[PDB]
C-alpha cells in the first residue's frame, strides 16, 4: 500500500471503532506482562546498574538501565565513572536517536554534562518541574539569565537567552569545556496534557514541533528526561518517533501504537509507565495522522 492508503486505514479503523478505557487497560496490561516474562527470562540484565559503586547514582532503585542499551561514559574516565542511568533509544532510521535518562542527582550532575558533551547533544528536553508533589525531582544542571556561569567540574554553563512560551521555556545555553564552547538548547516543559482535555494534547505537539525545528535530522541523539526518565520521557519519545515516520512517508503497514510502546519498553524499563500516558500517546498519534493526511490531501491537489 502507499502512505495515503495506510494512513486512511488507521484513520478509518479508529473512527469505526473507538477504543475504550477498558481496552486501553487490557492493552497496557499485556505490555506489563511482557516485561515480566522478559524479567523471568533474564533477557535484559541490569548488572551494571546494580553494582554497589553505581547504586547511589540511581534516582529510583526499581528503574535501572538495561545493560545492552545503557549509555556508556568515556569522557575524563575512577573505575565505575562510565555509568549513568540512561538508555539509548532507537529512531526510525538507526540507533541512538534519543537518550532517555533520569533527572540528575546532585551526585550525577557532572555525569550529565559529560554525557551531553561526549555525544554532542544539541537538544535537552526536560519534562518535569524541579519540585512535584512537594518533592525534589531534579537538581539544577542548567543556568538562567543573570546568573552568569554555573560550574559542574570542568564544565561551565550559562544562559544567553530564554524564550518563554505558553507551557514551556526554551533556554539557549552556552556550555564551555577545555576552551571549547557549545550551544545547547534546553526545552523545559513545565506542564502536561490533561486526561480530561482532548485539546490539552496540543501543547505537547507544539513542543515536539519546536524541537524538530532545532534539529530535523538524527545526526546526534536528542536527550529527554523527566524525573525517572520513563513515563513522560517515553511519551515524548514515542510521539516524535511516530511523527518522524509520518513526515517521511514510511508508516509500516503493520503500524500500531501498541507495537510502538512495546518496542520502546524493550530499550528502557517502563519507558511509557502508565495506562494514562499510553492513552495520551494513542490520542496524540491519531491527531498526527489526521494532520499528515491533510498534508497528503493538499499535495494531491498539486
Ligand atoms: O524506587 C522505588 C520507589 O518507588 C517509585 C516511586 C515513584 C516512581 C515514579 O517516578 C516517576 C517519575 C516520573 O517522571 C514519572 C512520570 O513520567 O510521570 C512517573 C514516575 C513514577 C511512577 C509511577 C507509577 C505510579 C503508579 C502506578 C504506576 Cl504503574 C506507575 C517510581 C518508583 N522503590 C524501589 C524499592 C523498589
Amino acid at each position: 500500500m502507499d502512505q495515503r492508503e495506510i494512513l486512511q486505514k488507521f484513520l478509518d479503523e479508529a473512527q469505526s471503532k473507538k477504543i475504550t478505557k477498558e481496552e486501553f487497560a487490557n492493552e497496557f496490561l499485556k505490555l506489563k506482562r511482557q516485561s515480566t516474562k522478559y524479567k523471568a527470562d533474564k533477557t535484559y540484565p541490569t548488572t551494571v546498574a546494580e553494582k554497589p559503586k553505581n547504586i547511589k547514582k540511581n534516582r529510583y532503585k526499581d528503574i535501572l538501565p538495561y545493560d545492552y542499551s545503557r549509555v556508556e561514559l568515556s569522557l575524563i574516565t575512577d573505575e565505575d565513572s562510565s555509568y549513568i542511568n540512561a538508555n539509548f533509544i532507537k529512531g526510525v532510521y538507526g540507533p541512538k536517536a534519543y537518550i532517555a535518562t533520569q533527572g540528575p542527582l546532585s551526585t550525577t550532575l557532572l555525569d550529565f554534562w559529560r554525557m551531553i558533551w561526549e555525544y554532542s547533544v544539541l537538544i535537552i528536553v526536560m519534562a518535569c518541574m524541579e519540585y512535584e508533589m512537594g518533592k525534589k525531582k531534579c537538581e539544577r544542571y542548567w543556568a538562567e539569565p543573570g546568573e552568569m556561569q554555573l560550574e559542574f567540574g570542568p564544565f561551565s554553563v550559562s544562559c544567553e537567552a530564554e524564550k518563554r512560551k505558553s507551557d514551556y521555556i526554551i533556554r539557549t545555553l552556552k556550555v564551555k569545556f577545555n576552551s571549547e564552547t557549545r550551544t545547547i538548547y534546553q526545552f523545559h516543559y513545565k506542564n502536561w496534557p490533561d486526561h480530561d482535555v482532548p485539546s490539552s494534547i496540543d501543547p505537547i505537539l507544539e513542543l515536539i514541533w519546536d524541537v524538530r525545528c532545532y534539529q530535523e535530522d538524527d545526526s546526534v541523539p536528542i536527550c529527554i528526561h523527566c524525573s525517572a526518565g520513563c513515563g513522560r520521557t517515553g511519551v515524548i519519545c514515542a510521539i516524535d518517533y511516530t511523527w518522524m515516520l509520518l513526515k517521511d512517508g514510511i508508516i509500516p503497514e503493520n503500524f500500531s501504537v501498541f507495537s510502538l510502546i512495546r518496542e520502546m519498553r524493550t530499550q528502557r524499563p517502563s519507558l511509557v509507565q502508565t495506562q494514562e500516558q499510553y492513552e495520551l500517546v494513542y490520542n496524540a498519534v491519531l491527531e498526527l495522522f489526521k494532520r499528515q493526511m491533510d498534508v497528503i490531501r493538499d499535495k494531491h491537489s498539486g
